[PDB]
């Protein structure tokens, strides 16, 4: 009892009955450890979990600075969720909301504060901004006094994070890398919700653009008496546009745009993961704290000024991939990476007529062997047997880093094109 | 521009030019400053948002050791989004949920992995475990074929976190400390989807017990057709009794538990914010990343062994306070804070007889001005001018503290006894 | 004892055995807890003492950076008591004995080395240039030969540090902000050993001028056989006038002037608490080590130029102040603030006229509140009738700070605008 | 001008003007330069300094550990001067104030707390010693009506920490290794302000004893009607033999003892520099803040027990280089330093007899060249051509260090034996 608790106070870290034995699982411990061996078993199986620096398939965020670090350190606990109990931090808060709400020109409030929220995500902004237009809808159309059971929410081919609105809150709902405009109404025609496109979401790269669209709004309330609003779901293209593309229109510079929904983490540098949603005036909305703190630092840490420093470093580092790649074999990059017309990513597949020996499948975990995590994908379609790779770029993925991963991507190519059985690693 | 740019590189802290101004607020910087002052910008707000050590108010935690700042350091960026992308993060997981499935007595899983899921907050665990017993009641009852536009969910007086899930959710609810076991069900003999009695919630102080209205649904059962389900709202309890009364009856020990909801920051010395559901096996179930590492050291390192110690060590000072707060003066305590019935708290309110010239709202101003963010209430009935206050105890609160809030206390006392025009200071 | 032990080992911080009890006091412990638990124990107290960043009644220091703390670090222990241990402390030490003795004008000394004295404070600068001038005194009249028993030195009505030394070294005391010329050696013509006119104290703000008074000296040596010599009592206006207000004559560029004393850890940036004096040359002094070190690298750090930027930043914001919160309410101010009449501060009292249904001192209270210990005050004459605030700005107190302390004053202002029964809640 | 800004921008420290110039001195900087620069030039002329470690000539402390090291740079602001502003500093000084006057005996306090003091040094705790009481001395005189004119304050051969007051406060001073115990009061018949018997004072290495002069003392009350008090100035015997030699009766365990005096950062393990004062009770007396943190949890985090230890570490060293150093030459040791004797130090000359070819004065010179402070000395007598050297003995001083300079003396023994010309290298 005593000799064994004696070995148990001296000793190394290694020498001590506490670790020799496997980690705890289906049960609850019974007694307690030392702190440190806890801490050691814990911080080896993040060890094996990977180098998220390396982890090009992710658009969310790899690194901060040392006083986001601090900053977050001070707040780690307080919340913002009501009034005095914290009382700046809700003010911070209500700073951030009314800073995107003027990012993203809205008319100006009259009273002197913008309408907007902070969120935990995008889905929570998403489902929001849904249910907030299925209210108008309901209210104004009962003004009307028709019935309702068949309500068509329309655009959003692949987007779920809106199918989970849809498939719970009884909607219906009915839907070149777009729609055309007309077809857009032809299905939409009458009885609508809203319409919703996209810019700069996950799925579809590059923007589906409001511009063309909203004339057709217009002159589809001139013809017939329906006038239908919009919700925009700008998951990064709003926190990248109005930096790098200030000049291309998609914001509420356009009349019928009523909501704008982002996320925050991907391209807002802010670390936890959170979300925006922003409301054109208290007309749009119906009847009815940690990252806020290092979002607002960082803009007034950098502002427009930094912003667009760094996502068009982001950019430099999507050209330069893409020129030399495209160099590299015989490729065709559907999605390239111009500021003007996409987010910094650069999606290609293999050309339509040939196989050089080796699918695109196979080339990933050749590079993987390296560490990098790039990943390679087929899309939902007719056509089920083109693959393409995607390697996107982001803040923290300097120049020197994508010539690494090139000359990698070199080595690859070597040892695929000798070794020609390699033809069908992938399931 | 190249002398005042001199000045701005060699300057002191408090002689630069950028922080002569006011803090941004109404629109987005053009500039950038440097990250020094932005830095020290923030950090004074934070000092003017006030102590959270001495905020009496809150359950959430306070402080958290060196192993799990560095520990959730390492996991700030990474997530549990999907398996492979971070295969590890997602395993521990798991381990957490078979951990918590094991604590409040499930039956043992046969694959060998216990069925739950972690969740931001208790709100969500809430409307989670409502919609799955909503589909668990409407499938099969539809099975029987008879229509649905009458669901009365019961219990559940104050619960916010159900209310909106019966406002948004087409639900009809209609529903001593507590409510006798009789007209519990008399409300509910018939038509009923679920009975919600809560376990150690934020409002209600004492456990609302399962197992005297447990045999209550059982002779119902046995007396009229109608077999209905429950589910424990635990939101605090569900942390607390398996240490520091085990032997009393609450969790799946009981047969027609079929869900329980907890949250995992109140008591459950998990920092960031998080929630836990758990079912009791497969077939209850309906068809359709920093925390749990945090949460996972805590268990490894403490177990049933160091949380014994700390929940008793609360419960400890929360005696103390209410033994000796009792004979300050004429009080009368509705929940004083014995393990077997109740959370560690203190909530007391004037004896009925008399005033002793100054109301227990006005003693809550002579200690803030100390610091102590001790909260004065009055609670929710047809009675409206009784008014209590609530001296929550958590961890982080030793007991020395507890002697100097008891100081300031006397202190209190001796003033507004003085002056006694301090009669109505609070709205 | 063996299990105990064990758990004595391994435990949380709040679960120990040691820490359930109350903090020692009345007698001396006799047995050794663990040095975390007695951390932690002090580290609470130090937290409900209050927030020294929003103590805008002191003019002590709050902030000091980085490298002078590793520096204080480093010269912990080591002292300037003598050459022989620590020889380069006590050459540290004589320089900024030179630096000061030069920042006043001095005449060039002949070997190369100024006169002066580092000291611990301020009061032992004001005893020991006191009893040094009664040296000279008594020495060369009783060179002279006429006895002395009547010794009265004048100036200085409510300065005790000075009145302490009056009062135990055989002095006498005989003494519209200041006092006109005539007066002044009206009191004075015959018999006296000094005349010790201030220079923003702590207790009186603005400067009283020493020009004004040099050509009375002068001329009643003319006219009268008495020559009486001088000696400043710049516990401030000695570290801040000769960088924002340099043109006033008031250090040894006068003739009569023989001494100086100043205060290092007020406005000189010397963190410990640290005070100068310094003489004029040999002739006039009679016959008979970590705050050196960091006051001579702030010297060296910033220089004029820096410690001009520092105090005109506090300039400015103390007129920021004045400015606003003479346009909030009816009031008076005494002391304003501008660089070229006194210290940094504000100073106001009601208006003669009319109370506004609040007293002063209540307002404090409210400010309190939010944790602003600015201190009201009631003026020390023989009318007791008027109270005053003052409002000390100083380093480290940003104009952002000032501007949440604005709005902090609004709030209370609107608060015991409303609820008028706060006629007098201070004593 | 541009191009050498940018130089200064990106530069080594070692590359950049700035630093090719020699340090500023006899004038006070026009400019300012980079803090970095600064903090090196201070940092290298420390370094120059010396080695504080291998200072035996010294008692003051040398190393803290890491949490009194936070605490008091937590505190190095914040001070007891006052009641309100820092309210919990002041009540950490009056416990302190128990604790010590409890653990030198005193009359347990009938209010509840002790009298007492903290002082900056120890001078200021002998001077006010002193005056307090000449007070008592003065008004009991007057009661008894006869004129004072001639008050002698016995006792004090080499202090002059008291031989300022009596120089300065008008007070006549006439007064084996002490003073037998009849012509104490031989020197002290009649007249006498206060008997000072000191107690491990620096110069006066081992006790001089209280009890032997008591009975004096009674006797001499017996005898004539003097009555005449006491004032013990224990430097560092009052934190030394209450734990190491309790059972020695220095204390107010004897009636005729009113006060005593000692220093806190000898061998009260307080860094800054400290003193206590401390008085029987109110009676005694006449009619008219980061050091108390260290000592504070000093005393917690030790206590008897980890002060006793500490302390008999010291003797044992003591006793170590004695018996070694008597092994090593011709020595005839004074002071030995047992703890019934005398504070922890060895004070030895050389045999009268003969010499050895070298005396100690060159010998600390060969020690030096190592690093060795060890200084040698003349006493002040008749005879002033013996040389002692003194090795105290001190916390942080461990046995191995104790052993490498047993060594090095060792090596300089050898060096001078053999050059034998080093005969009168000292002054």
């Amino acid at each position: 009892q005593v000799t064994d608790l004696r070995s148990e106070l001296l000793d190394s870290r290694f020498g001590a009955k506490s670790i020799s034995t496997i980690a705890e699982s289906k049960r609850f411990p019974l007694h307690e450890m030392r702190d440190d061996v806890a801490f050691q078993i814990i911080n080896d199986e993040l060890y094996l979990d990977g180098n998220a620096r390396q982890n090009l398939a992710t658009f969310c965020q790899t690194w901060d600075d040392e006083n986001v670090h601090k900053l977050m350190d001070l707040s780690i606990n307080k919340n913002w969720i009501d009034k005095e109990e914290y009382p700046q931090s809700a003010a911070i808060d209500l700073r951030c909301v009314n800073m995107v709400a003027d990012l993203w020109h809205a008319p100006a409030p009259k009273n002197g504060q913008a309408v907007g929220t902070n969120t935990i995500g995008s889905s929570e902004a998403c489902m929001l901004g849904g249910m907030a237009m299925k209210w108008r809808w309901r209210k104004r159309m009962e003004a009307a006094g028709k019935p309702t059971d068949k309500p068509n929410l329309v655009c959003g081919p692949v987007q779920i994070c809106w199918h989970k609105f849809a498939r719970y809150w009884d909607v219906e709902l009915r839907e070149q890398l777009f729609m055309d405009p007309k077809r857009m109404i032809e299905a939409c025609d009458e009885n609508t919700i809203g319409v919703v496109p996209t810019f700069g979401v996950t799925y579809t790269g590059n923007y589906e653009f409001p511009q063309p669209l909203h004339d057709a709004l217009d002159k589809f309330q001139a013809d017939t008496g329906i006038d239908i609003d919009m919700h925009i779901d700008a998951a990064s293209g709003g926190f990248l546009a109005p930096f790098v593309a200030p000049d291309i229109v998609w914001d509420f510079r356009l009349p019928r745009v009523k909501s704008i929904s982002a996320s925050g983490h991907k391209f807002g540098l802010a670390p936890l993961g959170c979300g925006w949603v922003i409301w054109r005036d208290e007309e749009a909305l119906p009847q009815e704290a940690g990252q806020v703190i290092a979002q607002y630092y960082e803009f007034l840490r950098l502002g427009r000024e930094g912003y667009t420093k760094v996502q068009n470093a982001s950019y430099q580092v999507a050209a330069y991939l893409a020129d030399e790649i495209a160099k590299l074999g015989p490729y065709e990059f559907i999605c390239t990476g111009r500021p003007d017309e996409g987010i910094p990513a650069v999606c290609f597949k293999l050309k339509d007529g040939e196989d050089p020996g080796y699918t695109l499948y196979d080339l990933s975990e050749r590079l993987r062997l390296r560490g990098w995590q790039v990943p390679a994908f087929t899309l939902g379609g007719e056509a089920t047997d083109i693959v393409v790779m995607r390697i996107m770029c982001r803040r923290g993925f300097e120049m020197d880093f994508a010539e690494l991963l090139l000359e990698d991507y070199k080595a690859s190519l070597k040892y695929l094109s000798d070794h020609p059985k390699l033809q069908g690693i992938a399931q």
